[PDB]
C-alpha cells in the first residue's frame, strides 16, 4: 500500500525545509517499534531468565522500562514545546534544549549509536557462527567475521541506501514474524510442547553437540556397545575394565524434556537467582545425583561469564535504547505534537509488554537448566528461544539474523547522518571535517569515522561486553534529556511551554535518577568516565558559543550567564514576596567633577552589607559631545571611591543639558530590565536657604516628585557629613525610628539591615510609633525581628500635612499651621530622640501645586531642626 | 615558659574580634601535629602495613598524604587571601569562599569531626579492653563501654573544657613520647632485639594468650607430659592414645622469634600484599609444612576482616585528616598570612614522613605474621607496634590510650564549636536551635546533637568500619575546598587574590580529583550520597541567601546569578579580542505612542539572529511627572512588539522634555556596568526635507554626532519599509558591500550575519572595494567566511570627503565638490547594484561645524539616491 522507512533526517532533511505526510502508526510507531526490538529479546533475553529467576528478571526488564519511559515523557515534553523541525530527534532536542544540551545529548546518543552498529554485527556474526554455519578461537572468528561484515555493511550504506530504506519494512515483518512465532511456540507448547530432549548426567547437565543418545550404552546388533558418551568420560571406550571418573560410575544419564509444557509448572523451579560464577557446571536442583567429584570434563555445559544482577541490566539495557527513533522520521508527519508521544510511548509498552510477557513465558516453559546455556547448547545446537516456535526454530533463527543486520544497517545510517547533523551547526568546531556531504547529501567523513569506532566495539568481539558501553553512552543521553528539562521547568526557562497533558517536571527528574542509577549500578568507573566526557563537551560547547555570539571566551562566558539570567528574569510576576531596598545612590558632582558626599556611599553600604545592587548615578552638567573625556574622568572616580568605601555595584554617569533632567533620565532609566533598582539614596542640600541660586531646593523638590511619581522608594540622607566610616564604630546608642502615621514598613525593616552592619552592631533600636492594619504587621516584624516598641501618641492638628496625603490615599485606592504643626513634631523628637545616633523618620508628600516647595522645604527643615543624623523615609510604592 | 591549646575558635573569639600572639611553632604548627597523629598510627598501621605490603603500603601513605597536601596548598592559597577572621578555620574558609562553599564544607567537615569523635572513643576503648585490661562479645562489649565513655567525654568537655585546653600540651607530650618509643624500638632492635617469641604450626600461625611453650611437650618432673597446646589440638589431654588431629600429627611447632632485627632484612618476605578474605588462617610462607588440612581450630589466628585495597585506603586515610585543625587557633597569631601556610605544609611533611618511615620500619622490624594480626595477639596478647620500644610496650600502650583520649575531647569541642558557628550565621535556618551558649559562650544543643551522632557511630562498634565514613565526609570536605580555589581562579571570582607563593590552580585541581577518586575508590556507595547531600547543602544555601537579600526565592536566585555574572564582568579587560554588535534600537515613537518603524525591530532580529544583546530604547517627549502611566503603555507595547519580531533583548523609555536630550541620555547610559552596547540602529529621517520643521535631520545628526563621540558604532538603515519580514525569504538576491576607504571590520561582519539568517540566507554577497594594511584584513575575513571580493578603483577627489576625514586621523595619533562627487559615487553604486537586495555603504563623518549639517544631508540623500534598500555603516570605535 504505502512505502516508509525507519532511518534518522539529518542536516538533508532540514536545509529543504529551510529552504521552503504519515500519521502515528507508520510514522512515529512503527520507526520506534523496529528500533526497540534489538538481538538482546533473541540472544540474552532467555539467558538473562535463567541466570536471574523470573523475578530478578522482572525487575530489571522493569527498571529498564521505567527509565525509558519516563525518558519518553521528558522527549515528548520536548516535542510538543515549540515547533517541530523536520530533522530528527536531534534537532528537536537541540532547539528545545539550547545548543549546549543539544550537543551533549547528540554525542552521547550517537556514541549509543556506534556502539549499537557494533553490538548488531557481534549480533549478526554470533548467529551466523553458531546456530547458522558452524574459546578464544571463536573470539578471533568473531573478530575477522565481525570485521568483514562491518566493512560489507559500511560499503552498502554508502552505496544503496535508498536499497535500506526499501527494505526497512521487510525487516520489520522479520521482527514481527519472529515474536510472532515465540507467541505461537508458547502457545502450542501448553497442550502439544516440542521434543527438545536433553542429557543431563545426575544433576549436572552434559552437552548435546556430539553425543546420541542420553545412555551408557547403546545396543546394535544386540550388542551393548558403549554410547559415545563414555568415550567423553571414560579413557576406555570398550567397557573391557572401563577406567571411567569419578561422577560416571555413580550416577545416571537422563533424558530430561528439555521444552516442558507451559501449564507443567516449571516456573516453580527457576523462580530464584543462580549467578554462578565462571566456569562453574550448571546444576538443576531437581535431579537425584550422588555427592563425589573431581571429574571436571569437557562436556558439562560451563557458565560462560561470571554472571550478577549489575552486570545483567547492563546487559540487557540495550534491548530498550532506541525511543529517539520515534522522531527520528519526524519531517514527514501530519500533526507532530500529536503524533510524536503517542506513538513513542505506544512503542514503548508494546515493548516493554512484549518484554515483560516473554519473561515469565521463557520461565515456564523452558527448563531452568537451557535457560542459563549462553549459547543453544544441550539441545542439539539450537537457539534456546527458538525451541520455543510454531514451525521450527529455523525461522527464529533466520528472522533474528536479518532483523539484527537489518538494525547494523540502520544504525551505520543513523549514526553518521546524526555526525553531519551535529557538524553543520558549527557547535563544535573540530568536527567541521565532518560536515562533509556527498552529492545527494549523505556522509562520507562521518561514515569513516563510524566506521572506525565501531571496529573497535568489534574488536571486543562479545555482546556481553560491548552491551555496558552502549548501555552507558544511552544512559547518558537519557540522563541529559531528562534533566534538562526538570531545569528548564524548575528554572522557568523562556519559551518552555511543554504543551503536555502529562508531564509534570517530578517524572523528568525521577527518569534522570532512577537511570543514573543505573549507570552508576551498571558500572561506575564507566559512568563517573561518561559523565565528565559528557560535562567537558557541555562547557565546551557553551565556551564556544560564547565565543561566538559575544566575541571573547571568558568575557563572553560571564556576558552570557548575566545576559541569560536577566532574561529568565524578565518573563515572571514582576512583584515579590518581600521588599528589599535596591539602592540608587544619587551622588552628586562638583564643578570640579569630584564627590560632594562620600559618606553617602559609606551609608549605601552599610545598608546594603556588601551584597545586594547597588546603582550609583551621577550627572554632569553639560555637552556630552564635549565632555565624554571628563565622563570617563569622574567615572573612574567614582568607581574607585566606590571601591574605597566597600560599595558592590556599578556605575552610571550621564552628560545632561540641565541637572534635573539628567536625575529625571537617571531615576528611570538606570539597570537592565529586571535588575531595576527600587529606593533612590539622596544627600540633603545643606544651605539651600544660603544659596541664592533658586534651582537648589526646586532640583531636590524635583527628584523627590520623580521618585515618588516613579513609585520608587525614596531616603533623603540629611547631616550626612556627620555620618560614621566604615572602621569606627558606636559604642552605644539609639537608633530611634519615628514611623509617623504611614509608610511603616521601610522605616521598621531599614534599622535592622543597618544593625546587622558591624558599624551599628552594637547598638539597640527604638520604634517611637505616633500613628489600623499595619499596626499588626509591625508586631509580627518586632516579633521577627526582636527589636523595641513604643507608642507616643499626639494631636490629629500636629500630624494634619501627614494625614491629609494619608487621607488623599484613601480616597483614591495652611502653611502658617504646617509651621505651627512641625514644631511640635520637633518638641516631641527632640525631647524624646536628641541623643541618638540615628532618626528615621517618616516624609510628607510634596505638594500638589509646586508654589508651595519653599514651603515644604521649610517644613522638612523646621521638623529636622535639632537632630544630628537625620534619615527621611518615603514610601512610594507597594512593599 | 608558654601555655597553649590546639582546640577551634568558634563564634565566642570571632565575636570578641568583631568588638574590638602565638607565632608559627606554637600556634599552627603543634595544634596541626597533635590533631593528625591518631590513633590509627598506633592500632591499625601495623595491620594495614602487613595486609598490603610495604610497597602498597607505601602507596597508600603516599597517596593519602598527596591529597591532603594537595588540600594544603588550596587552604593556604585561602588563608592568604584577604584579611584572617580571629575564628576558626570554618570562618576562613566562608569568607574566601562565600556563604555557600562555607556552609557545605561546615557541614562536610563537621560530620567527619563527629565521626572523629566517635572512632577516637571507639580506638579508647579498644585499648583499655584488648591490651591494658582484658565475637559478638567483643563488639557489644565494645558498644556498651564506648557509650558510657562518650557519655563521660560529654560531660567531661561540658563542665571544664579549661582544663582540655590546660591538658592539651600533656596529650601532645604522650603523642610525641609514644612516636620516639616506636623510632627507640626500632633503632634499638638491630643489634639488640627483644625478646617476643611466637608459636607457629607448620606455617599455620598459633595464637599465645593461653598458650606458655611452642612445643608439643613440657617437662616436669621428666615427665613428658604433652603441653596445654595438646588439649586444644588434642582431645586427649593426656598423650594416652591421642586422637590428634590431621595438621597436627604432621607438622612441627616453632618459636619463630617474633620481632628479628631491622638489620635481619625481613622486608624481602613482606613485601607483598595477602589480603586474604574473612576467617583464613595467617601463614608464614617461609617454614616448612606439610599438605593436610581441616582441622580448624580455635587458636588459629585468623584475618578478621575481607582485606582489599580499597578498603585499606579507607581505613588509613583518618590518620592523614586534621589539616583544618591548623589555622584552629588564627585568632591568636601574629603573621597569619604567613605562619598558617608554613605551619600546615611543615606539619603535614612531618607526618607524612613518620607514616612513610614507620611503614618502612615495620616492614623491617615486625615479623610477616605479627603484622596482619589485628588484635595484637601471638604476642602474648601484647601491642604489635608496642613490641617495637626501648622501655616496654607498655609505654605505647598507655600513650596511645592518652593521646587518643585526648583527641576524642578535641575532636567533641571542635564539633560542637563549629556548629554553633554555622549556625550563629544564619546561613541555614533550621540549625538557628543550635545557636543558643551558655554564660561564658559555649554550645548547649550543638553538643547534644554532636554527642547523638557520635552515638550513632559508636553503634557500629569497628574502627574498620567507623573509618571509611569518617574518611568519606573529611574527602568531601576536601573536595569542595579544592574545587572551590580552583573554580574562583579560573573564573577570576572577584576578590579571589591568592597571594601565595606557590599556589597554582592545578595543583587544586589536581587535589579534587585525587581526592574524588578516593572517595569514590573507597566506597562509591557512600562517595554519591555525600555529593548529593553537599549539592543540596549548598543550593540550599544559594536560595536561603537569595530570599535573604533579593527577597524572592527563585527571582532573587537568577536576580543573583545575574548580578554576580555583571559583577565578574567589570574587574576584567574592557576590550575583546573579537568585535561583535551589540545593537541598541532607537525606536521612534509618533505621537499615538505606537512604533514608527517596526522593520527597525525586524531588522535587528536578522542581524542579531536572537542572539546576543539587544537594547531597544525610546524617548517620549514630555514631563515623567505626568507621562508614567503613557510610559508603561509603551513600553508593554513595544515588548509586546520585540516578542512579536522574535527579538531577544530588553526594553527601555524615557520620557524626556526634549526628543533629542532624551536620545543623548539613552545612548550613553543603557545597558548595566558591563553589559553595555556598542552598536546603535537608527532608522534614516524619511522625507526631512518636507518636514518644515527642521529639527527631524538636527536630530538625527546631532544622534549620529553622540554615537561617534560615545565611540559607538552606528548603522542608519535607510527606505526601511522596504526590508523584509520574518516569515518571507529572499529567493536570490546579492548583499552588496561598499568598503570605501574605512571600516572594513564592520563593513565585512555585517553581511555575514545577515546571511546567516534565513531570510537573507538564499543570497549572495559582493564587496564592491573601491579604496593596503586594511586590504589585507579583508582576505583574511573572506577566506574565514568565504564570500566574494571585487575592487572597483575611482579617482581620489571622487572620495575627498572621505579621504579627508581619513587624512584627520592620521595626524591624530568645498560642499559643491563633496555634491558633485556624490553623484559620480552615485553612478557606480547604482551602475554595479542598482537591483541589489540591500546595499551596505560606508558613511563619512558628520562636519565638525554644525553649519553644514543640511549639506551633510544633502550629501548622505544624494550618495543613497536611488537604492532600494540603504545600510549607511559607521565604525566609530576600535574594533
Ligand atoms: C548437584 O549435586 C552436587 C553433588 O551432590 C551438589 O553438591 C553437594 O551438595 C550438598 C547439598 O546437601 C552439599 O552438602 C552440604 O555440605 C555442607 C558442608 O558440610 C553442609 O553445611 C550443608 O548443610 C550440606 O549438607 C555438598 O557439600 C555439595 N558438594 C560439594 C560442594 O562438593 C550440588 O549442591 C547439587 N546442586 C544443586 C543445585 O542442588
Ligand atoms: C601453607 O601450607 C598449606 C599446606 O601445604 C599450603 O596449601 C597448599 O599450598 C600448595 C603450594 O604449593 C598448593 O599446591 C598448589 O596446588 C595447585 C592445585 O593442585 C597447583 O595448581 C599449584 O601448582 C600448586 O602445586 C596446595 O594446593 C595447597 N593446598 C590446598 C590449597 O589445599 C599453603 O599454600 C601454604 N601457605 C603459604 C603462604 O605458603
Ligand atoms: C540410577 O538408576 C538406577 C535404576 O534406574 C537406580 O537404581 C539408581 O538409584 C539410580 N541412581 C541414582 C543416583 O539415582
Ligand atoms: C619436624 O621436625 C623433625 C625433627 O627435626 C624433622 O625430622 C621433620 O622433617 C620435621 N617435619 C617437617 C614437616 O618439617
Amino acid at each position: 500500500m504505502a512505502n516508509y522507512t525507519n532511518l534518522t533526517q539529518g542536516a538533508k532533511e532540514h536545509e529543504e525545509a529551510e529552504n521552503i505526510q504519515m500519521g502515528t502508526f507508520m510514522g512515529v510507531y512503527l520507526p520506534c517499534l523496529q528500533n526497540i526490538f534489538g538481538v538482546i529479546l533473541f540472544l540474552r533475553l532467555t539467558w538473562v531468565v535463567g541466570t536471574a529467576g523470573v523475578l530478578q528478571a522482572f525487575a530489571i526488564v522493569l527498571i529498564c522500562c521505567c527509565c525509558t519511559m519516563l525518558t519518553a515523557i521528558s522527549m515528548s515534553a520536548i516535542a510538543t514545546n515549540g515547533v517541530v523541525p523536520a530533522g530528527g530527534s536531534y534537532f528537536m532536542i537541540s532547539r528545545a534544549l539550547g545548543p549546549e544540551f543539544g550537543g551533549a545529548v547528540g554525542l552521547c546518543f550517537y556514541l549509543g549509536t556506534t556502539f549499537a552498529a557494533a553490538m548488531y554485527i557481534l549480533g549478526a556474526i554470533e548467529i551466523f557462527l553458531v546456530y547458522i554455519v558452524p574459546s578464544a578461537a571463536m573470539l578471533n572468528n568473531m573478530r575477522v567475521y565481525g570485521t568483514a561484515f562491518l566493512v560489507l555493511m559500511v560499503l552498502v550504506v554508502f552505496i544503496g541506501v535508498r536499497y535500506v530504506n526499501k527494505f526497512a519494512s521487510l525487516f520489520l515483518a522479520c521482527v514481527i514474524v519472529s515474536i510472532l512465532a515465540i507467541y505461537a511456540g508458547a502457545i502450542k507448547s501448553s497442550f502439544a510442547p516440542p521434543h527438545f530432549p536433553v542429557c543431563m548426567l545426575g544433576n549436572r547437565t552434559l552437552s548435546s553437540r556430539h553425543i546420541d543418545v542420553c545412555s551408557k550404552t547403546k545396543e546394535i546388533n544386540n550388542m551393548t556397545v558403549p554410547s559415545k558418551l563414555w568415550g567423553f568420560f571414560c579413557n576406555s571406550s570398550q567397557f573391557f575394565n572401563a577406567t571411567c571418573d569419578e561422577y560416571f560410575v555413580h550416577n545416571n544419564v537422563t533424558s530430561i524434556q528439555g521444552i516442558p509444557g507451559l501449564a507443567s509448572g516449571i516456573i516453580t523451579e527457576n523462580l530464584w537467582s543462580n549467578y554462578l560464577p565462571k566456569g562453574e557446571i550448571i546444576e538443576k536442583p531437581s535431579a537425584k545425583s550422588s555427592d563425589v567429584l573431581g571429574s571436571l570434563n569437557h562436556e558439562y555445559v560451563l557458565v560462560d561469564i561470571t554472571t550478577s544482577f549489575t552486570l545483567l541490566v547492563g546487559i540487557f539495557f540495550p534491548s530498550v535504547t532506541g525511543i529517539m527513533a520515534g522522531s527520528n522520521r519526524s519531517g514527514d508527519l501530519k500533526d507532530a505534537q500529536k503524533s510524536i508521544p503517542i506513538g513513542t510511548i505506544l512503542a514503548i509498552l508494546t515493548t516493554s509488554f512484549v518484554y515483560l510477557s516473554n519473561v515469565v513465558l521463557f520461565g515456564a516453559c523452558i527448563e531452568g537448566v537451557v535457560l542459563r546455556d549462553k549459547f543453544g547448547d544441550a539441545v542439539k545446537g539450537n537457539l534456546v528461544v527458538g525451541t520455543l516456535s510454531w514451525p521450527s526454530p529455523w525461522v527464529i533463527v533466520i528472522g533474528s539474523f536479518f532483523s539484527t543486520c537489518g538494525a547494523g544497517l540502520q544504525s551505520l545510517t543513523g549514526a553518521p547522518r546524526l555526525l553531519q547533523a551535529i557538524a553543520k551547526d558549527n557547535i563544535i568546531p573540530f568536527l567541521r571535517v565532518f560536515g562533509h556531504s556527498k552529492a545527494n547529501g549523505e556522509p562520507t567523513w562521518a561514515l569513516l569515522l563510524t566506521a572506525a569506532i565501531a571496529e573497535l566495539g568489534i574488536l571486543i568481539a562479545s555482546l556481553d561486553l560491548v552491551a555496558p558501553i552502549l548501555s552507558m553512552f544511552f544512559l547518558m543521553c537519557y540522563l541529559f534529556v531528562n534533566l534538562a528539562c526538570a531545569l528548564q521547568t524548575l528554572l522557568r526557562t523562556p519559551n518552555w511551554r511543554p504543551r503536555f497533558r502529562y508531564y509534570h517536571w517530578a517524572l523528568s527528574f525521577m527518569g534522570m535518577s532512577i537511570c543514573l542509577a543505573l549507570m552508576f549500578i551498571s558500572s561506575w568507573y564507566y559512568a563517573i568516565v561518561a559523565m565528565v566526557i559528557a560535562g567537558m563537551i557541555y562547557k565546551y560547547i557553551e565556551y564556544q558559543g560564547a565565543e561566538k555570539e559575544w566575541g571573547d571566551g571568558i568575557r563572553g562566558l560571564s556576558l552570557s550567564a548575566a545576559r541569560f539570567a536577566l532574561l529568565r528574569l524578565e518573563e515572571g510576576p514582576p512583584h515579590t514576596k518581600n521588599w528589599r531596598p535596591q539602592l540608587l545612590v544619587l551622588l552628586k558632582l562638583d564643578e570640579d567633577l569630584h564627590v560632594k558626599h562620600p559618606r553617602l556611599l559609606t551609608f549605601a553600604s552599610q545598608l546594603k552589607a556588601g551584597k545586594g545592587l547597588t546603582i550609583v548615578g551621577s550627572v554632569i552638567v553639560g555637552n556630552f559631545l564635549e565632555n565624554y573625556g571628563e565622563a570617563l574622568a569622574a567615572e573612574q572616580t567614582i568607581k574607585h571611591l566606590m571601591e574605597a568605601e566597600k560599595v558592590k555595584g556599578f556605575c552610571q554617569l550621564v552628560v545632561a543639558a540641565k541637572l534635573r533632567e539628567g536625575i529625571s533620565h537617571l531615576i528611570q532609566s538606570c539597570g537592565l530590565g529586571g535588575m531595576k533598582h527600587n529606593t533612590v539614596v539622596m544627600g540633603w542640600p545643606n544651605g539651600w536657604r544660603q544659596s541664592e541660586d533658586a534651582r537648589a531646593w526646586k532640583t531636590f523638590i524635583g527628584t523627590v516628585r520623580v521618585t515618588t511619581a516613579a513609585h520608587l522608594a525614596l531616603l533623603v540622607a540629611k547631616n550626612i557629613s556627620f555620618f560614621p566610616s566604615n572602621v569606627e564604630q558606636f559604642s552605644e546608642g539609639n537608633i530611634d525610628v519615628w514611623w509617623i502615621v504611614h509608610d511603616g514598613g521601610m522605616l521598621m525593616l531599614l534599622p535592622f539591615l543597618l544593625k546587622q552592619h558591624k558599624v551599628w552592631r552594637k547598638c539597640s533600636i527604638r520604634i517611637f510609633t505616633v500613628a489600623m492594619k499595619k499596626d499588626l504587621a509591625t508586631f509580627l516584624y518586632h516579633l521577627r525581628i526582636e527589636a523595641e516598641v513604643e507608642v507616643v501618641e499626639m494631636h490629629d492638628s500636629d500630624i494634619s500635612a501627614y494625614t491629609y496625603e494619608r487621607d488623599l490615599m484613601m480616597e483614591q485606592r495652611s502653611n502658617v499651621r504646617r509651621m505651627h504643626t512641625a514644631v511640635k513634631l520637633n518638641e516631641v523628637i527632640v525631647n524624646k530622640s536628641h541623643e541618638a545616633k540615628l532618626v528615621l523618620l517618616n516624609m510628607p508628600g510634596p505638594p500638589r501645586n509646586p508654589e508651595g516647595d519653599e514651603n515644604y522645604m521649610e517644613f522638612l527643615e523646621v521638623l529636622t531642626e535639632g537632630l544630628e543624623r537625620v534619615l527621611l523615609v518615603r514610601g512610594g510604592g507597594s512593599e
